């Protein structure tokens, strides 16, 4: 069902198109939720939405975007919270 998903993603995450290539992976998978860098360089992705559909974007994520090097993404799943009215980026 609908859940909420935390990942944390580690590599060469920042400056790189990242945070829009999630983003533009979730709007197509009607996920929300948002994307933010981390004081350390890693990114945090907090997504809701259907399971498999949280499955599909995180295969993505693990995947990047062009300029970027994925080397981990840590992840866990939770309670859906209804927080997000979009997927946003900060
Ligand atoms: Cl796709």
């Amino acid at each position: 069902m609908l859940k909420r998903m935390y990942a944390r993603v580690y590599g060469l995450v920042q400056g790189v198109g990242f945070r829009k290539f999630v983003q533009i992976h979730a709007i197509r998978l009607g996920i929300k939720g948002y994307a933010k860098n981390l004081p350390d360089g890693s990114v945090e992705v907090v997504a809701e939405g259907y399971e498999e559909a949280l499955s599909k974007l995180l295969e993505r994520i693990k995947q990047g975007p062009p300029a970027a090097e994925v080397e981990k993404v840590d992840y866990s799943f939770s309670e859906y919270k209804g927080e997000f009215e979009d997927f946003e980026t900060y």
